[PDB]
């Protein structure tokens, strides 16, 4: 009953979900199956005329987050759940999964020229789908604000399906397939969103966690040339927990190792052309083989098996060097963090209890760091339990002697201080930054990684003022301060600036503060960023 006539003249029918109009599961690419596996997405060349798009299609195949080549109860348990027919029913996944979803205010028509917020989900570049991030809460708040927006979300390939690396991938020019799927969805939005009522010149890309790192990679893509047919694909970005990816090149040592392990697992260890061997195995075999390489909750934790890597062609270099060197799109950005980003990931190494074990675990994680750098890291993130994450909880939360320390390190390198490095080097547009302390006092996890999805899409809280209202204002006016919040959000210029530069959130509301914490950790980590790449 919602209808839209797309650029090629196909007329499709969506769903009227009374508080909004949805067009769900629209195919934007040919199915990346068989020989199209691990390859760049191909535009969808087919007809959609007269079809209805009233539900989410399957997610892309998902890796077991406890997957590993070792056998253990968490791995076993999550497989039990993931291959259950009830799980398959409620959460279908498929290699044919590249669909896009357009949801809008009731009554929107072609030509309305509403701002578009394009959502990139994140799941440690190994799980995730669009269906789990309901847009209703954002759309309703935008209407009530007088600033209505269209919400678009795009599926992309995750895990081995989407981020296989190594020498053979590099040689074929197929690196970072998953980010290419997101780039092709952006191109579809530029070409088709006006038929839904959206303005192709007012697209804000936003994402959380691996989706946020994805937004960063899109700012850096093609050395910052973000145009399509002579026009920018997005005029702004919002990054919720995640900035540059600390990754070695695609044909680096861990990219190749994971490739060879995967290919032994699928039965391709003796293939002359492993890559062609992996295109021939079944979906079950490939799923199996992937669950036998480490998932992001396994012991390897942030030394991820599948993640964006510089390839020298679309991400031309080390992502930290691209930012020092100015190779980025010049846009206004919001980038923020949850106060205790690493507590989640610290749960993967709870068998590390002594300093000697903590030193070995960092050495295993960071193969390029010298002993002097490991020594500096362990001085800057001391074993003292009052010092680590959950921050400012004293002697509480001491699951081990090292949990709070490993959690402080991992949340900082992967997200919180990575964000400060970007902010201190980026001159492309106005910057805004937030830090949430909304769930201070939550045992074990603190203001944990991803709690912002709850207050953006599910429940209302003091944080929703930022994750919905300030973000809607930014997507409409390019300034979060048009939301008329009582605290003014100051512009971030530098971490050494005078005066408050961070919007902050606690259980009661908003206030501002300074991005001047853990400076010793920032230099331990980022004096020579490649020392801590994976
Ligand atoms: C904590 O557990 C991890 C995961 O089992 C241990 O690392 C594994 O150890 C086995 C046996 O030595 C190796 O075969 C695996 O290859 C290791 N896995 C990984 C991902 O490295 C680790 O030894 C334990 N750590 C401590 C401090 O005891
Ligand atoms: C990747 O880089 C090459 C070389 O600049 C370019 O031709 C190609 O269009 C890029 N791919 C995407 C999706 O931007």
């Amino acid at each position: 009953a919602p209808t839209a006539t797309l650029a090629n003249g196909d007329t499709i029918t969506g769903l009227n979900a009374i508080i909004n109009e949805a067009f769900l599961g629209i195919p934007f690419a040919e199915p990346p199956v068989g020989n199209l596996r691990f390859k760049d997405p191909v535009p969808y060349s087919g007809s959609l005329d007269g079809q209805k798009f009233t539900s989410y299609g399957p997610s892309c195949m998902q890796q077991n987050p406890e997957g590993t080549y070792e056998e253990n109860l968490p791995k076993a348990a999550l497989d039990l759940v993931m291959q259950s027919k009830v799980f398959e029913a409620v959460s279908p996944s498929s290699e044919d999964c590249l669909t896009i979803n357009v949801v809008r205010p009731p009554g929107t028509k072609a030509g309305a020229n509403l701002p578009v917020m394009l959502w990139i989900f994140g799941g440690g570049f190994e799980v995730g789908g669009t269906s789990t991030f309901p847009p209703a809460q954002m759309i309703t708040k935008s209407i009530a604000m007088g600033k209505p927006i269209i919400h678009v979300s795009v599926n992309y390939r995750v895990s081995s399906w989407g981020f296989l690396a190594g020498d053979e991938i590099k040689a074929e020019g197929s690196a970072n397939a998953g980010l290419k799927d997101q780039r092709l969805g952006m191109q579809w939005v530029a070409d088709n969103i006006a038929a839904f009522g959206g303005d192709p010149t007012k697209v804000t890309i936003f994402g959380e966690s691996a989706g946020s790192m994805s937004v960063m990679c899109h700012i850096l893509w093609n050395d910052g040339d973000n145009t399509y047919k002579g026009k920018p694909l997005f005029r702004a970005g919002i990054m919720q927990s995640g900035a540059m990816v600390p990754s070695d090149a695609v044909d680096g040592i861990y990219g190749n190792e994971i490739f060879d392990l995967l290919a032994s697992n699928a039965g391709c260890g003796s293939a002359s052309d492993k890559l062609a061997c992996l295109r021939g195995v079944s979906s079950d075999t490939l799923e199996d083989a992937t669950n036998n390489t480490p998932g992001f909750l396994a012991y390897s934790s942030l030394r991820l098996s599948y993640l964006p890597r510089p390839d020298g062609v679309n991400i031309t270099d080390d992502m930290y060097a691209l930012v020092r060197e100015g190779k980025y799109a010049n846009i206004p950005v919001i980038i923020g963090d949850q106060n205790d980003e690493g507590t989640f990931f610290g749960t993967s190494s709870l068998n590390v209890t002594t300093d000697a074990q903590a030193r070995e675990y960092f050495k295993q994680s960071f193969v390029h760091a010298s002993d002097a750098e490991i020594d500096t890291l362990m001085t800057a993130y001391p074993g003292d339990i009052t010092q680590g994450s959950p921050f400012d909880t004293g002697i509480l939360n001491a699951l081990t002697p090292q949990f709070k320390r490993i959690s402080a390190v991992l949340g900082d390198l992967g997200f919180t201080l990575a964000r400060r490095y970007f902010l201190n080097h980026y001159t492309g547009g106005t910057k805004y930054s937030f830090l949430s302390k909304q769930l201070s006092g939550l045992p074990v996890l603190g203001t944990f990684h991803s709690n912002d999805i709850v207050f953006q899409d599910y429940l209302l809280g003091s944080g929703s003022l930022i994750y919905n209202n300030a973000f809607i204002a930014f997507a409409t006016d390019l300034d979060p301060n048009t939301a008329g919040l009582l605290v003014k959000w100051p512009e971030y210029t530098s971490s050494s600036q005078s005066g408050n530069n961070l919007m902050m959130i606690n259980a009661l509301g908003l206030y501002t503060g300074k991005d001047n914490f853990r400076t010793a950790g920032y230099d331990a980590l980022f004096s020579n960023p490649p020392s801590f790449f994976v």
